[PDB]
């Protein structure tokens, strides 16, 4: 499924990220756009042989299982596949496994370069949430 801007806000919201360990809901809408333009089934093949997969582009070495990324774990205890779903919860509960991980949202390499610093209120311009 391909999100419009408010539309996934609204849902993320309803998730509860909003000032979730510190990160209004502008960071990580922002933060979708530019990891997988609001596609729910992004997947970006890596050279070390993990993938990263979903609107948040969790990558499979630490946190999901796909049976073929070397030296895996599993931290989200699901697998990679779950984060495939027109259902943003998987990614959702993952996403926030991870920022609790201790480098915030610096896990995201999209949000450090392309959100971070900037003014990310304006993701949510004419949502009325
Ligand atoms: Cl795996
Ligand atoms: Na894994």
């Amino acid at each position: 499924k391909v999100f419009g801007r408010c539309e996934l806000a609204a849902a993320m919201k309803r998730h509860g990220l909003d000032n979730y360990r510190g990160y209004s809901l502008g960071n990580w809408v922002c933060a979708a756009k530019f990891e997988s333009n609001f596609n729910t089934q992004a997947t970006n093949r890596n050279t070390d042989g993990s993938t990263d997969y979903g609107i948040l582009q969790i990558n499979s070495r630490w946190w999901c299982n796909d049976g073929r990324t070397p030296g895996s774990r599993n931290l989200c205890n699901i697998p990679c596949s779950a984060l495939l779903s027109s259902d943003i919860t998987a990614s959702v509960n993952c996403a926030k496994k991870i920022v609790s991980d201790g480098n915030g949202m610096n896990a995201w390499v999209a949000w450090r370069n392309r959100c971070k610093g900037t003014d990310v209120q304006a993701w949510i311009r004419g949502c009325r949430l």
